């Protein structure tokens, strides 16, 4: 059973990362930010045999049709920010509206990730994340890239709720 997933936000919060860790379990601390592809993983999850079929986003901010259209290809989007990076929080209001857009629909599967959660000096609190997510009705995942936390937790949380 194929799901398309999409890795969405602010460039250097750990989007390369986390995916390569669902994919191939280690950590990548260095992966050219300008790389945008999609990668394929077979899982178990729940009983169920997936094709997880990730896109990891970079690019460029356009709002054409191409664009648009490539998106909408995602069943289900993680809108990732840093714990250490208020910007990148700040921006998920956008990658959520612009999600809701192109996909037309109030109720798209997502999960809010914070990702870097193995380092020490946060800036955005767990608190006001967790209380985003429920203001968009939809789970929250502390993740790190680094040390596997949460991986599995926000991958297979979005998983769900597609196949919900
Ligand atoms: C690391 C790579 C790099 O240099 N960049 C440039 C900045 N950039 C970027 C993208 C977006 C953005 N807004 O929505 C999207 C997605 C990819 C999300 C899923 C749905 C759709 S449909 C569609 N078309 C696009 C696109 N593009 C998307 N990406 N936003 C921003 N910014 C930064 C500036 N700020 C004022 C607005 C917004 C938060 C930047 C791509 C990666
Ligand atoms: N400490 C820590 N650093 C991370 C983590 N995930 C990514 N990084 C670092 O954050 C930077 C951006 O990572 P990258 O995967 O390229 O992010 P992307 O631009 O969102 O694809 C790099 O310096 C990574 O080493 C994490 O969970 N913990
Ligand atoms: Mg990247």
């Amino acid at each position: 059973t194929e799901y398309k997933l999409v890795v969405v936000g602010a460039c250097g919060v750990g989007k390369s990362a986390l995916t390569i860790q669902l994919i191939q379990n280690h950590f990548v601390d260095e992966y050219d930010p300008t790389i945008e592809d999609s990668y394929r993983k077979q899982v178990v999850i729940d009983g169920e045999t997936c094709l997880l079929d990730i896109l990891d986003t970079a690019g460029q901010e356009e709002y054409s049709a191409m664009r648009d259209q490539y998106m909408r290809t995602g069943e289900g989007f993680l809108c990732v920010f840093a714990i250490n990076n208020t910007k990148s929080f700040e921006d998920i209001h956008h990658y959520r509206e612009q999600i809701k857009r192109v996909k037309d629909s109030e109720d798209v599967p997502m999960v809010l990730v914070g990702n870097k959660s193995d380092l020490p000096s946060r800036t955005v609190d767990t608190k006001q994340a967790q209380d985003l997510a429920r203001s968009y009705g939809i789970p929250f995942i502390e993740t790190s890239a680094k040390t596997r936390q949460g991986v599995d937790d926000a991958f297979y949380t979005l998983v769900r709720e597609i196949r919900k």
